């Protein structure tokens, strides 16, 4: 395990603390035995997500009190305008408040125009994986999401450069089993939340593009961790060896059509969002027409003018190499950390995060009574640091069935937020989970005590299975 | 005309700045006539809204730089519970990231609790006023908006106390003729925005409330501008003579269900939204189901964890009556301006903004050419100063007609940002429209170039009518 | 009287109120009858001074969070080094805490510097007028504060252009009567504060320049409110009717050899100082030996780098005839409105403050028990707000005498923070003032009941003769 | 060398560069081979000191936001006030702009005090050790600074408790040897800086203060790092093991009669100071008499208003054991890494600096010719770390005698700022210096080219004596 040195320095802090062993009880009992129900006071460590937590840099506060919060034409919107046609070459933007925001403008316009000469009359959305708040949008539209990640994402402790990669045999595949006039658009997702933050490399998205194209079928590029996604490319793919990530970022994006992106992520913010449209005047109008309603005026989207003046300067700052060296390389330290002392994780690490493989860690709970969730209950219990669950809890139930979707990895995800813990705060989170190696044989899983029909994992009340 | 002096002092200042005329010309040009297409840099005083421009005090930037950013669990949703419990004595919050997302949340949400009991087969909303974006929803869910303000709110010119109020004839006939099963929620608008900014009484609001709970009928107040109502109510009802805003407001709720509050308006802030609900577990928990979709996780909502934090101070701010005094004198005072150079306006002045009835202004333009954008566009023109249309033009086309919505007064609206410009801008904005006496008789409707099939005044390109 | 608009917007704001009649009285009397022994909380309006109460733009608080906290060579000493050079053409910076501080750096070092030669045995230092700091430093070093201002400033109602000039004749006066050899220095202060903030013309300014070359006198520029002394010029001097304010200054500073600067006046600063010198670098290096010992290290001198930041933009945001003329304009507006009165004040009303003449006022207090303090402490009682008094009671004692320096004018100063009221606080201003009319001749004057010796006016508590 | 996690995260970044080599190289020739001088942009890692170069909080920058710039009577000076009473337990406090600022207020009042029967006409202050601005402030006023440290302090590798201690024997034989009435007062430095930031003993506080007591000698506690020596009491003491961090520092404090503190360090700031008298109202006043004229009025002190509610803030975070316990347990983390390596350090290591005994490292270089600064330069321009010299380059010339002082220790002081670097920047910062485990031989020493009279080292240029 190789700590990389942080190529900045800490300007303001933020005191944190752990709660009591007995006060962690308590509230785990109270928050109905879900992380999510907790308060941020009865949390030492957080890594529940990496998405709004992160710690902004001093330019990126004093572009938000130079914000211009005007209503129509904020200053900001040109320049976040700007700032789209210089990273990712595309015309046309519409803020948004976050990612889902972002998906709730996009997805259902784009559900509408390909629904247009009495086609797509059982739509579908084709991704490496969608994510759950995507994959709830496609099915709030009436769609199916279809998620097709290369098999090699399966074996967690076997190296692969692409474990986000798309498979290729399964695109064409499922092209010819519901026909391209029912595929509303493939949604390229990088990194690869679901499959642990693992990259897609640059051919995967020139081949999975290309086939697009062909069909005639619209891309969007989920573009929540594309830097990271842009670093994993320089690192692994010979091609960019010597290429800057933002001329990576430039490739990548020639592969796609549009972007929704959630700025909370890479870009180093605490709230945003983002669709950006290469060409589609069209589908920019449509958009235009529901982000009114919906987010706010098509100039802020529903965000306040500093918000994107701060997405301004961290998309700049996201893309800077230095910084994603010591991103990644943390995340990075942590799991090598994990790794070398027997825990098993996906292999190698991802972007943004650490996934426990809890099927090899606790194969006595099955699937479908969520170990991954026992896991984390267990180290929050134990150490006071809240992970969160990407395994059979978030996967949900499918809407067509009713019944547990099939899931193959069930993960507990460690999420860093970006700039904000030390390589010594990794050293606790790794050292309180290795302390628990004797404790892991002795968990048991969780049933249902109360389960919202969409996205359940956020508020359900899970009751262990005593 | 008086002025009231500022119960505070200016800490920061911002640089406002007077484009050249041709400048204003080619910009207007560029935008499609329509100054919703106008950039900021071209707008010298900007009276486009008075959503999301305020100026926040010190103590607003002080509780967001102490902001809790975690993604669950945030110290200031807590803060934000406990304030609206104080405020509003309601049990149940949900953070939204401005008034439309809290709109989108709960509206939908009493649909499907009044369909799932076989009522709402053809579901209307009642309301004094249905605004733009209220309606939106209204009629994006399937439902007729229905408009029922007091006739006294079209006599603009003669004084009257609550020039908001509910016809409580025309509530009990449209009772009566859908029936109390189809009545999905009776939405009160306070301040009634579309009438002018104009206060809803006390006792109307009580008969209202009370009507709705002999039939079973679900009761939404509209929140956005609730302390400039209370403010009304303490100035003019009798019975208020001698109580604290806080004690008006207390009593204002005791005659809803729920809120929907946008608050960018009387909050003072410049992002933010809001629902909170009475006592109705069942609701809440709909709607929460709903959020984590649409707008973010239950404790933010998709909103930063400063923008909570800066939310409960400017709650408390907004209820202070020093400053409301200020503040609706200052409306009061640009009123007063106009009204002693003849200009004809809804007078008493509302809360928030000068409504001025280009009705009478500029009568050989006829309403469905929009009479008040002729004068919004030749006031900018003249000055810079960018105002916004209400009437056919933002209230649009009849989903059921597709034809022109009635709309019985054409205003010009010169909407106030809170705390942001001084009595001396006041005056600046007065000269500049008393300036256009001789040029009234002259000015002329305008076409459609671009109209977008839902609120379409937002980005309309027009056309003058030659 | 005239109003003057804003050229800027509000942006953040911060809660004033009025104390009650009841909480004056016994403030005043636990104050010592001294308004400096108030806290600011039993203070509605504060016209103390215009030092350090400036409200900054956006732009100047941006600065300050990317300030460079560095102990040597932070990246905003540089930048406030080339700004110097831009406006002044001056080749040395020395920063300094505030403007005493900047003077304790300088004078200490110009005296030593005369004295090498042999000279200096009486030294004396010549200004048009010393302020009480500026002469405290002279006075602290062993050396006499000799005052030459114009005879027009103690013309109180009768307009002048330039009642800041110095007296051409009483400088050649004195120049033959204490020798060349024993001045120090000249002591150009712009503007003149003790004549009332009135401005010296350029052509003063330079035939004192080419007066002191003419006998070896090193010439310093007092430059705490330089800024308002080039709009004067502008204003009333013909040869720059068509010339920029950075053209005024950079001509302003070929008549002398260095400044000393309070960056808390014309800089718009809460904090801050300045030394600058012109190429002398012996005197550059000659204070820089003491700015170390006394201040601080020769990049920062005792300023944080953010401060040193918010300077450099300070600096050009002073320098804009906008903002000057309305900031000289709201002080012209406020000494209008009590001349319209009958109030005597110092005609016409200088850049910074309005001087009430007590001379005139209040007739039955002799200067000895310092008329225009019981007219401040009378003003404060009836309204809440804090003046300072620019007379006999500030003057102090002659330092070889041990008793009262005679004092020409009894002012009362009305001083007016940057951007910080409206014209709608200054007319609450003039309307208490204009209220005492009748109970003028009723006021008795102050003694001293503890005197500090070197700077009374701050410190010291006094007692009504009764 | 055991890393102690950070009792806080991270919530705003600045980014720092590694210069290349050449640049190093030019720029430490550009400055006159002094890092001094060296802009800070040349610089990666800085440690040349922990003044004001600190992490602020969020609580911190939040009571900025809200601070009162008020002139006189600030509400955050009443704060600071009852802070002083509350930690202290002293009755009168006077603001300062730093720490020197603080001792120009209060040395010069206690030599005319001590001077006021006649007496003192060889005055002399006594101390563990006076820095180098206490001394210059001792000497510029007639005195002579007598530094009576320990004599186990200069024993650099053998372990002692209290390296800081007064040599008591010594105390007494100087008390005897100049007489009571010549000691203006003795100065406890807490920790004592010269030393290596070693700490005081209780035992040793509490003797000084009797000794002084039956002498009548008034005591200054020199207070820049008071909450660090306030650890290693609880640390090291047993009789403090169970006592809390403000128990010790209450405790510190009755063996004082006031103190002089630089709130740029254990305060946690960018800028202050402060001066508190425990009861002796007479020097109270006198020391706000002087106040006035050299930092500003007695309720500011040449601070910003904000930078007093910072220091409100600041002493409350910097007693926090937990923030103590990491903030030391880095510095000696540093040291351990280092003394693990061979490397010679002042052992223990003290609270806010590793003192690298160069006296061990480089022999060949007499102490005239500053072997520790040769050291320093070497180590800049292999890793772009700035540390700065603290043997006789800092110690100066006698300003009786004109030679240099006589210096039994040579140190590089490797100064670290708090809450700014991680304990991956100490690993840098050794490793750097690890590798240079071959080239101290080679080493050069330094000769003076420009030498200031006073505090020679910070605008001294050299050229190498190679
Ligand atoms: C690829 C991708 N696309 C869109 C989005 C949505 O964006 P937004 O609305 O701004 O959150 C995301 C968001 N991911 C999240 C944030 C959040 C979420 O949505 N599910 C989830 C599950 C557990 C913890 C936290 C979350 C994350 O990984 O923690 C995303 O990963
Ligand atoms: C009573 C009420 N309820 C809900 C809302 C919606 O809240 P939000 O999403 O935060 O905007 C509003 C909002 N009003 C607006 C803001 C905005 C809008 O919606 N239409 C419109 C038309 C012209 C200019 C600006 C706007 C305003 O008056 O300028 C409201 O007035
Ligand atoms: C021309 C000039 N030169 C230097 C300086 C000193 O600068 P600084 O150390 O930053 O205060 C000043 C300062 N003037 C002051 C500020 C302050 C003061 O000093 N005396 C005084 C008397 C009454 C009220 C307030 C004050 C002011 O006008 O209110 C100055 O006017
Ligand atoms: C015990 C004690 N008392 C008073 C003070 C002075 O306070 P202030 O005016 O705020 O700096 C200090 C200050 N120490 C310093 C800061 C500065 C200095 O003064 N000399 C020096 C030498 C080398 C580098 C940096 C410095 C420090 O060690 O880095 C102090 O250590
Ligand atoms: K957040
Ligand atoms: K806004
Ligand atoms: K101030
Ligand atoms: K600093």
């Amino acid at each position: 395990a190789k700590r990389i040195v942080e190529p900045f320095r800490i300007k303001m802090v933020e005191k944190i603390r752990v709660p009591s062993r007995e006060e962690r009880e308590a509230a785990l009992k109270e928050a109905g035995y879900n992380p999510f129900l907790l308060p941020s006071s009865a949390v030492y460590i957080d890594l529940l997500t990496d998405s709004g937590t992160n710690a902004m840099s001093d330019h990126q506060w004093a572009a938000m009190i130079t914000g211009d919060e005007a209503y129509a034409g904020s200053r900001n919107y040109y320049d976040l305008k700007d700032k789209a046609k210089e990273l990712f070459n595309y015309d046309y933007i519409i803020p948004a408040h976050q990612g889902r925001g972002a998906e709730n403008i996009l997805f259902p316009v784009l559900l509408k125009y390909k629904q247009k000469e009495g086609k797509a009359k059982n739509p579908v959305f084709i991704s490496n994986f969608h994510f759950d708040t995507t994959a709830a949008h496609v099915e709030l539209n009436g769609c199916k999401a279809i998620n097709i990640v290369t098999e090699k994402a399966f074996d967690s402790e076997t190296y692969d450069d692409w474990k986000g990669d798309f498979d290729i045999k399964k695109l064409k595949e499922n092209i010819a089993q519901h026909g391209a006039d029912n595929i509303v658009a493939i949604v390229s997702t990088v990194t690869c939340n679901s499959a642990g933050g693992q990259p897609v490399s640059m051919s995967n998205l020139k081949e999975v593009y290309e086939i697009a194209k062909q069909h005639g079928i619209f891309v969007v590029m989920d573009s929540a961790r594309f830097c990271e996604n842009a670093y994993f490319i320089k690192a692994r793919d010979p091609k960019y060896k010597n290429a800057t990530i933002k001329e990576v970022i430039f490739d990548m994006y020639k592969y796609a059509d549009a972007l929704t992106m959630s700025a909370k992520k890479d870009p180093l913010l605490n709230i945003g969002g983002l669709v950006a449209i290469r060409d589609n005047e069209e589908i920019f109008t449509l958009a235009r027409q529901r982000c009114v309603p919906m987010e706010g005026f098509v100039t802020y989207g529903g965000l306040a003018g500093r918000d994107m003046a701060a997405m301004v300067q961290g998309l700049e700052e996201g893309t800077e190499e230095e910084y994603l060296h010591y991103r990644i390389g943390q995340v990075k330290y942590l799991g090598d950390r994990l790794r070398e002392a027997g825990i098993p994780i996906q292999y190698p690490t991802g972007g943004h995060a650490v996934f426990v493989d809890c099927k090899k860690l606790v194969p006595q709970i099955p699937g479908d009574q969520f170990p991954a969730q026992a896991v984390i209950n267990a180290l929050y219990l134990e150490s006071g640091v809240r992970a969160v669950e990407i395994g059979s809890f978030l996967l949900g139930r499918d809407p067509a069935t009713g019944e547990q979707k099939h899931a193959d990895m069930e993960f507990m995800r460690l999420t860093i937020a970006r700039r904000v813990y030390t390589n010594d705060h990794m050293d606790y989170i790794a050292d309180a989970l290795i302390g628990l190696k004797e404790k892991f044989a002795t968990l048991k899983g969780l049933e249902f005590e109360y389960e919202p029909p969409v996205l359940r994992h956020f508020t359900a009340r899970l009751k262990p299975i005593e």
